[PDB]
C-alpha cells in the first residue's frame, strides 16, 4: 500500500525509457492549474479545462517541459459547449513560457486568441493556434518562432468560427523561419496563396479557402514540398451539408499549367472540390513520383472518359474521381478511359457519384491489365443493372465496393461531403476477397447469380430486400467463402436446409432480420446450424425471435452467438420447459450473448441448460430485478458475467460460494443499495469488478478483504451514494492508500454527505476527528 | 499507527468525561480560523493570533460550540507587540454569533472593540470585552444580554489603552440584567457608582477608577454582594511606578459611615491606595462575616496605634496594612492597638511598609493571644535593632516574615506596587516554623541569637552580611531546623566543623557564596557533608569554586547535590587526578547537577569516580565540544542525562551499547547533524527523548527503530535543519501517522529545503511524487 496518496486529479504516468513524467489533466473541470504537479513533468495536458489565465507562475517549477497541451480552455462560441460557455478569452500573460528552456510542443488551439503567442522559447518546434481569432499575420510576430518546424494556425476564420474580414498575411511573413517544415492554414478566408514560401516545406495545407487563382510563381521555390492540399477553394457547393459558396460563376479554382514544375518531390496531391472541369496533362510533366491524387467533387464526369492526364502518372497508387457527376444527368454506363491501363502502380481506384444505370464487363476493361489494383470502389452511383460475373477478372482484388446502389434481379459515414474530414477535437477483409453489395435493391437470389465468383471470400448483402425461404441452393458457387454479413434483410427460416451450400463458411450474421418473427404462426428452424460444420460465429440480433418450431439449436463448430434483442422472455415464459436446452448443444460455445431480451427474471433450468465450455455470458440490458446467484455452480467454465443495466438490487452473500471460476464481475447500472457482509471473501480468482453507477452508502473491510481486492486488476466504483461518516473509516483509508486500478477516482468516486462532505471526492477526505 | 495524519495546526484533545472536544490554537500565526476543525468542537481558542475579523461563516459547522476564546487578535498599541502591530481593530459582522445556540462564554479582549458586540445567544452567561475601547455602556446594549451571568468591562480606558474621556453608563443600564452576578468594571476611569445594579450581584470590582465619593445608597439593594473592591480611588501616588494621580488636596475616598449597611453577605473588602486617614468603626456594623479587609497603601500609620474598627471585624481571618507609613517620619518603634487582640478568628497579618527603627517584644504583646494566627508580615519596614528571642511567644505561627530591613547585631516581586495584580495575560515552609531573616544587615551570628528558637523548621538568612569562618558553634539552640537557607551571603569554609551543630537538618543552601572561593590561597573544606547525619539536599551553585583542600565529599545521607556554576574544568585539569573521586563518597546520591562548570570536555576518570546511586546527570550548559558515550557503561544505575546547550556534534553508534539503564535522554541546543546509522537500535529502556533545537537534516528507519519509538512516552524534534527530499520519504510518513508524543510538530518541525518546500511542516508534506 501507498505511503501519500495521489490526491492530484489528473492521471500521472512515468516513462522512464523517454525519461518522460506524463501528467493528463483532461476534462477535469479545472479552474487553476492543479497544484502539486511534479517537477520532473515533461508532457503535460490541461484541454477541455476551464483555466482563465496563463501567468508565468504557471509552469514555475516544471522548467523540465517539453510538451504543454492547454487546447480549448475557451473554445469559440459556434464550436464550444453552450451549456458551460467561455466567459472571456484566455489571458497570456508575458515571459509565461520564455522561462520553459526545454520546450519543443506547444498546443494552444480554442481559447479564443486574438494574437501569436509573444516570449516563446527558442527550442519549440511545434505551435499548434488552430480555433483561435488570428487572422492577421505579420513578419514581427513570426520572429521569435525561428527555429517552428511544425506550424498550425488554420480554422481561425470559417463559418463556425467567423473573423468577417479577409485573412491578411505580409509579404515574405513565413519566409525567414528556415528551419519549418509544415504549415496549415486551412479554413481560414485565405484570399492568395502566401508568398514567399521557405523552400525547406514538405507539407502545405491551404485547403477550405478564398483562392480564386494561383499564379505560375506561387510554388516556384518549394523544391523540398511531398504535400500539397488546395481543396475547397472554388467549390462544388450541391449537397453540401455547410454553409459552401462557390467562385463567382462556377469557374474552376484557376492552376497555370506549368505551377507544379517546382515539386518534383510531390507525392501527394488534394484538389477536392475545386470545381474543375479540365485536368491539363501539362500538369504532372515533372512530378513523376506522385501517389496519391485526389480529385472528387469537381465536374470531370467527361474528362473520366478521356484523361490523356493518367499517361503520366505511372507511379500514382491512390486515385479518388469520387462525386464527379453532372445532374440532370443520368449517364446509361459508364465511359472510363482506355488511359486507365497506363497507371500500372494503382493499388487504390475510387469512382463514387459518377451515376450511370448499367454496369458492364466491357466498361471495366482499361483496368483489366492494372496488376497491382487491390480496391475498386463504385459505390453510391444508382446502378440499376450489373452482372456480378464480370468480377472473374478481378480474382486479384482486395475489396470490389457496390454499396448503395440498385442492383435488383474501411472509410466512415461522412466523408466526401464533410467540411474538414481531418479537423482535431479536444470488418471481414481480413478473410480474402470482399464483394460489398450491401444497401442494395436484390430482392431475389439463385446460384446463377454468384456464377465464376467461387474465389469470393467475404460477400456482404446487408440492407438488401431479400425477402426468401432458403432451402440451401441459392449460394452453391460460392465455395471458399467464409464471411457471409446477411443482416437488414428477410431471412424466412422455413427450412433447417438454408446456408448449407456455403461449406466453408466461419463467420454468418443473419441480424436485423426480424420481419418474419414478428408474425405468429409462421414456422422457424434455428436448428440450421447443425449443418454448418465449420461456423465459429453467428449474429442473430435484433430479430425479435418469441417462437421457434425448434427446440434445440445444434453445433460442434460455434463458438460464439450473438442472441441480443430476441424475445427470450416468451420462449422461456414460466411454465414452458420446451425451449430451456435451447443453447445446450452448441458444444464448443465460449461466448453467448443474450442481452435485450427482457429478461426480468432467469427460469430455474436455463443455468443447467447452457453449454459445457462457456465462459463469456452477457444478460446485460435485460431488466432482470431477481437473479439466484448460487445456480453459477453449473456454469463449471464461466470466467466472465455482464449484468449491467439491470434492476439487481443485491449481491450473493458468499460470490466464491456461486462460481469458483469467475474472474470478471459487471454490475454496473444496477440498483445495489448495500453488499453482502463476507461478499467477495475467500474468492482469489477474481480480476476484474464493475459495481460502478449503483446506490452503495458504505463497504466494509469484510465485504472486500484485502487479500482478494489487491489481486484485482481494476476495481470500478465511481458513481455512487457514498456515504462518507465514521463507519466509512476503512473504505477511505483503503482507496487512499491502494495501488488498485480504481478509475474516475478524482471526478466520481464522491461523498453525497453528510453535509460537510457533500460533492467532495474520498480521495481529498481526512477522518482524523474518527482517530481522536 | 494512524491512519488519517492530524493536520490541523491546533492542539485537539477529547475530555468525554464532559463531553468536550477542546480545540486549543493559542499562539499558532494564524491570519484566518483553521479550515477543518470538527462539528463535535465545544470550546475553542484562538488567542494570540492575526485574524483580522469575525463572519457569519467563521463557526459555520461547529454549532455545538459552547466557549469561543477570541481574545488579544488586535491587542491595543500600548499593551500590545511593536514588533507586530494591529494595522485595524477587529471586525465582527452581524449575525456571527446569534446562530451559535448553545454558547456559554466569549471572550473578546484586546480586539479594540469599538461598541458591545451586538446579535448574541440568549445562552451566553460569560462575556470578557477587557482592553477594548468601549468607553459609554447604554441599556439598548445590553438588552440582548438578558441571561448574562458574569461581565467583564474593564482595561477600556486607563493609560496603557486611553480614550481621553470619563467612562459613561446610563441610568439603571445593568438593572435589567435579573441574572448578572459578577460585574468588574476595573481601569476604566469610572467617576461615580453605576446605579442602580441588579440585587443579584456578589462580586463588584470598580478598582482603578475617578470615584472619588460613595453615595450612601449607592449599595442599598446589593444583599448578595460577598466581594467589593474600592481600590486605586483617590490613591496613594508617592514611589508609583505608573503613571499616578491623587484626588484633589490628597482627600481620601469619601465613604458614608453607613455605606456598607446593605451587605450582609460581604466576605471580602479591598481598600487598598484610597489615601484614607480614618477607618470608621460605623462602616462594620452590619458585616460580622468579613474575612478579608485589605487596608494597605493609605496613611493610616497613627490609626494602627488606634484601630477601634477590629472590635467589630471577630470573624476576620486576613489583615493587610501595609505601607501606611508617614513620608517624614522613620519611627522610633511599631505602635500596634491594643484591639489587634480582638482578632479571635485573624489567620494572615500583613504590616509592611510601617517604617520603623527597632522590634520589642512588647510591641506584639496584642497578637500574644491570637490563638488562629498563622502569618506574621513584618517585611520592607527598615528594623534595625530586633530580638530574635522575642518570636518564643509565636511557636504556633507558620511563617514569621522579616525579609528586606536592616536587622544586624508566598507573594510575588511586584505585588503591593503594581498598578493591577489581577490583570490579566493572552519553597521551605512545608517543613513546619519558618522565620524569614533574608535581605538583612546580619554580619555576624552568634549561638545566642537564636536562643528559645529551637522549634523553629527553617530559617532564611539569604542576602545577609555573614563573612564568617563557622565552626559548627553558631546555631547550637535550633535543634530541629530542617531547613537552612543561606544563599547570598560570604561564606569561609575554614573548618570541616562547619554546619553540624544543625542535627536534624535535611536540606542546606550555600549557593553564591563565591567570595572566598574567587581568591587564591585560602582554604575550603568541601568535606564539611560529613558531619550532616540526615543532610538531604545540598546546594552549592554559582559559588565559582575553582580549589578545595578536601579532596573529597563525604556523605551516607545526601541525595541531592547542585554544584551548577563552578569550576569544575579547573579542580578537573587534565593531568591532575586528585579531585576525580570528589563526589564518589556520596554513597546514597542520586541527583548530581554538575551544569555550568565550564567543562568542554570531561576527563577520563570522572565516570568512574560518580557516587554508585546516580540516576540523575546533567552536563548542561559547559560548552562540551566532546563526550565519550561508551564510559556511561560505569553510570549503573543512570536514568536521566542532560547535555543540552552543548557543543556535540555526533551521537553514539548504538545508544544501547553505551548503558542499560538510561530512560530519559536530553540533547537539545547542540550542534547533531545526522543521526547514526543504528542510534536508537535496541534502546528498549529509552522513554524521553530530546533532539530539538540542531542540525539534523534526515532521519532514517534504521536509526529509530519502530519497536523502540513506541516505548517513547515524548520525542522532541523541533527547531531542526530538515530537508524535505524523497530521502526523507519515511520520516515524513513516521512523523505524520505516529501515536507518539511530538510537540510543536506544526509550528517548529518545517522544512529547510529543497526550494518548493523551504519553510513548510512536514506534517502537511505530500510526497507522491517519490512514489509514481
Ligand atoms: C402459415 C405458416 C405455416 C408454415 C408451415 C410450414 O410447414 N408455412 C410457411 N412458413 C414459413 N416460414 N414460410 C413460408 C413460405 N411459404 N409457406 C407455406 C408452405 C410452404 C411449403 C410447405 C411444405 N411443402 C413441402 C412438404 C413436403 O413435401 C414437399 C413440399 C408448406 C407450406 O405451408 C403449409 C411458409
Ligand atoms: C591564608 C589562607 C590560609 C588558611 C590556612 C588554614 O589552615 N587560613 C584561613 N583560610 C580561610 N579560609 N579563612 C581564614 C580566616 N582566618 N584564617 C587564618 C587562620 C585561622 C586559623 C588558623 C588555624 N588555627 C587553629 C588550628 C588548630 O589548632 C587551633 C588553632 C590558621 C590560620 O591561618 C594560618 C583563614
Ligand atoms: C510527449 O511530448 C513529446 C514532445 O512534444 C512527444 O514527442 C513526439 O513523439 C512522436 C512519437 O510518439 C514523434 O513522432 C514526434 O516527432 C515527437 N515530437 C517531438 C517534438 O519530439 C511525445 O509523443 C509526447 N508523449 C506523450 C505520451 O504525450
Ligand atoms: C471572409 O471575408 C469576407 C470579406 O472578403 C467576409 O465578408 C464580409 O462580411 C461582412 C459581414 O458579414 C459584410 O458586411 C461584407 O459585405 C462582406 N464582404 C464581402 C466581400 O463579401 C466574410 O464574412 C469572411 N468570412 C468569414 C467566415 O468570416
Ligand atoms: C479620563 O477622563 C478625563 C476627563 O475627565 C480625561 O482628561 C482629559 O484629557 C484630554 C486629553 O488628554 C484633555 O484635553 C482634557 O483637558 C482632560 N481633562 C481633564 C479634566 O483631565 C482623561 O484623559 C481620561 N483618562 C484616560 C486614561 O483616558
Ligand atoms: C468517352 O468520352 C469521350 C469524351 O470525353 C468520347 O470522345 C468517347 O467517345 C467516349 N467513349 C465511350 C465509349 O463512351
Ligand atoms: C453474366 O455473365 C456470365 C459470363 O461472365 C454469363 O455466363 C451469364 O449468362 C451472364 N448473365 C446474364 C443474366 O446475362
Ligand atoms: C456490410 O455493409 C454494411 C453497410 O451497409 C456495414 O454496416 C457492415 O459493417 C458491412 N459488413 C462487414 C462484414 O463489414
Ligand atoms: C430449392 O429451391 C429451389 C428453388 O428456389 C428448387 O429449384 C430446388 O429444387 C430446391 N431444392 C431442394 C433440395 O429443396
Ligand atoms: C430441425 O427441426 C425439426 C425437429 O425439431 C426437424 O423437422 C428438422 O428436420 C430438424 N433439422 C435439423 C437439421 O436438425
Ligand atoms: C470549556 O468551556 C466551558 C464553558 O465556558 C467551561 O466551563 C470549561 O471549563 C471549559 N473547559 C476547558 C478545558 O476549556
Ligand atoms: C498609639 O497611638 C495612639 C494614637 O493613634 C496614642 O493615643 C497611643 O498612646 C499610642 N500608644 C503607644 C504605646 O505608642
Ligand atoms: C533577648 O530577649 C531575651 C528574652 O526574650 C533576653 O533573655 C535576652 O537577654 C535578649 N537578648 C538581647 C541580646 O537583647
Ligand atoms: C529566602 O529568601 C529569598 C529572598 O530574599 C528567596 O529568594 C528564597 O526563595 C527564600 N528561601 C526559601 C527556602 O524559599
Ligand atoms: C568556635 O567558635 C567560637 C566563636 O569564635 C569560639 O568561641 C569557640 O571557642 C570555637 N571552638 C572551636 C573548638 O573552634
Ligand atoms: C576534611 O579533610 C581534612 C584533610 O583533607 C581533615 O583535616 C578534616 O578533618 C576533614 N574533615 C572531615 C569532617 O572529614
Ligand atoms: C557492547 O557491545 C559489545 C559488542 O556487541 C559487547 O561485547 C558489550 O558487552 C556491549 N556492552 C554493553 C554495556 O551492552
Amino acid at each position: 500500500a501507498r505511503w501519500f496518496p495521489k490526491t492530484l486529479p489528473c492521471d500521472v504516468t512515468l516513462d522512464v525509457s523517454k525519461n518522460h513524467v506524463i501528467v493528463d489533466c483532461t476534462d477535469k473541470h479545472l479552474t487553476e492549474i492543479p497544484g502539486g504537479i511534479p517537477t520532473n513533468t515533461t508532457n503535460l495536458t490541461l484541454t477541455i479545462n476551464h483555466i482563465p489565465d496563463i501567468s508565468p507562475a504557471s509552469f514555475h517549477r516544471l522548467v523540465h517541459l517539453v510538451e504543454i497541451d492547454f487546447r480549448c480552455n475557451c473554445v469559440p462560441i459556434r464550436l464550444g459547449s453552450k451549456s458551460n460557455m467561455c466567459p472571456r478569452r484566455l489571458q497570456i500573460k508575458p515571459r509565461s513560457f520564455s522561462g520553459l528552456t526545454y520546450l519543443k510542443s506547444l498546443y494552444l488551439d480554442g481559447n479564443q486568441l486574438l494574437e501569436i503567442p509573444q516570449g516563446l522559447p527558442p527550442s519549440l518546434q511545434l505551435l499548434s493556434l488552430e480555433a483561435n481569432n488570428i487572422f492577421s499575420i505579420r513578419k514581427e510576430q513570426l520572429t521569435e518562432l525561428a527555429n517552428i518546424e511544425i506550424l498550425y494556425l488554420g480554422q481561425n476564420c470559417y463559418y463556425r468560427n467567423p473573423c468577417y474580414v479577409s485573412y491578411s498575411i505580409e509579404k515574405d511573413a513565413f519566409l525567414n523561419l528556415t528551419k519549418l517544415k509544415v504549415l496549415s492554414l486551412k479554413d481560414n478566408n485565405v484570399t492568395t496563396v502566401p508568398t514567399v514560401l521557405p523552400s525547406t516545406l514538405t507539407e502545405l495545407y491551404l485547403y477550405n479557402n478564398m483562392i480564386a487563382e494561383i499564379q505560375e510563381d506561387d510554388f516556384n521555390n518549394l523544391n523540398q514540398l511531398q504535400i500539397l492540399d488546395l481543396s475547397g477553394n472554388c467549390p462544388r457547393c450541391y449537397n453540401a451539408p455547410f454553409p459552401c459558396t462557390p467562385c463567382k460563376n462556377n469557374s474552376p479554382l484557376q492552376i497555370p499549367v506549368n505551377a507544379f514544375d517546382a515539386l518534383t518531390e510531390l507525392k501527394v496531391l488534394r484538389l477536392h472540390s475545386n470545381s474543375l472541369q479540365h485536368v491539363p496533362p501539362r500538369w504532372f510533366k515533372n512530378i513523376n513520383n506522385l501517389q496519391e491524387l485526389d480529385l472528387s467533387q469537381n465536374f470531370l464526369a467527361k474528362e473520366i472518359g478521356d484523361a490523356k492526364f493518367l499517361h503520366f502518372l505511372p507511379n500514382l497508387i491512390q486515385l479518388d474521381l469520387s462525386f464527379n457527376f453532372e445532374l440532370q444527368v443520368y449517364r446509361a454506363s459508364m465511359n472510363l478511359s482506355q488511359a486507365f491501363s497506363s497507371l500500372k502502380s494503382l493499388k487504390i481506384l475510387r469512382i463514387r457519384g459518377y451515376v450511370f444505370k448499367e454496369l458492364k464487363s466491357f466498361q471495366l476493361s482499361p483496368l483489366h491489365n492494372l496488376q497491382n489494383l487491390e480496391v475498386l470502389d463504385l459505390g453510391t452511383n444508382f446502378i440499376k443493372i450489373a452482372n456480378l460475373s464480370m468480377f472473374k477478372q478481378f480474382k486479384r482484388l482486395k475489396v470490389i465496393d457496390l454499396s448503395v446502389n440498385k442492383i435488383s434481379p474501411v472509410l466512415e459515414q461522412l466523408y466526401y461531403f464533410r467540411y474538414d474530414k481531418y479537423a482535431r477535437s479536444c470488418s471481414c477483409y481480413k478473410y480474402g476477397q470482399t464483394l460489398d453489395l450491401s444497401k442494395n435493391s436484390i430482392f431475389f437470389i439463385k446460384s446463377s447469380d454468384f456464377q465464376h465468383l467461387s474465389f469470393l471470400k467475404c460477400l456482404n448483402l446487408s440492407g438488401n430486400l431479400i425477402s426468401q425461404t432458403l432451402n440451401g441452393s441459392e449460394f452453391q458457387p460460392l465455395a471458399e467463402l467464409r464471411y457471409l454479413d446477411f443482416s437488414n434483410n428477410r431471412l424466412d427460416l422455413l427450412h433447417s436446409t438454408a446456408f448449407e451450400e456455403l461449406r466453408k463458411l466461419e463467420v454468418l450474421d443473419i441480424s436485423s432480420n426480424s420481419h418474419y418473427f414478428q408474425s405468429e404462426g409462421i414456422t422457424h428452424m434455428l436448428n440450421f446450424t447443425k449443418n454448418l460444420k465449420v461456423l465459429q460465429k453467428l449474429m442473430m440480433n435484433d430479430n425479435d425471435i418469441s417462437s421457434s418450431t425448434s427446440r434445440t439449436m445444434e453445433s460442434e463448430s460455434l463458438r460464439t452467438l450473438e442472441f441480443r434483442g430476441n424475445h427470450l422472455d416468451v420462449l422461456w415464459r414460466d411454465g414452458d420447459n420446451r425451449y430451456l436446452q435451447l443453447f445446450k448443444n452448441l458444444l464448443k460455445l465460449e461466448e453467448l450473448d443474450i442481452s435485450k431480451n427482457s429478461l426480468s427474471f432467469l427460469p430455474s433450468g436455463v443455468f443447467d441448460g447452457m453449454p459445457p465450455n462457456l465462459k463469456n455470458l452477457s444478460l446485460a440490458k435485460n431488466g432482470l430485478k431477481s437473479f439466484i446467484w448460487e445456480k453459477l455452480r453449473y456454469l463449471k467454465n464461466l470466467e466472465t458475467l455482464d449484468l449491467s443495466h439491470n434492476q439487481l438490487t443485491t449481491v450473493p452473500e458468499r460470490l466464491s460460494n456461486c462460481s469458483r471460476s469467475l474472474k470478471n464481475l459487471i454490475l454496473k447500472n444496477n440498483q445495489i443499495r448495500s453488499l453482502t457482509k463476507y461478499f467477495l471473501q475467500d474468492a482469489f480468482q477474481l480480476r476484474y469488478l464493475d459495481l460502478s453507477s449503483n446506490k452503495i452508502q458504505m463497504i466494509q473491510k469484510t465485504s472486500f478483504p484485502e487479500n482478494v481486492l489487491n489481486n484485482l486488476k481494476m476495481l470500478l466504483l465511481h458513481h455512487n451514494r457514498f456515504l462518507c461518516t465514521c463507519d466509512a473509516v476503512w473504505f477511505v483509508w483503503w482507496v487512499q492508500h491502494t495501488e488498485v486500478t480504481i478509475p474516475y477516482l478524482a471526478t466520481d468516486v464522491t461523498c453525497v454527505g453528510p453535509g460537510a462532505h457533500k460533492g467532495q471526492s474520498v480521495i481529498s477526505l481526512d477522518l482524523y476527528t474518527c482517530e481522536l
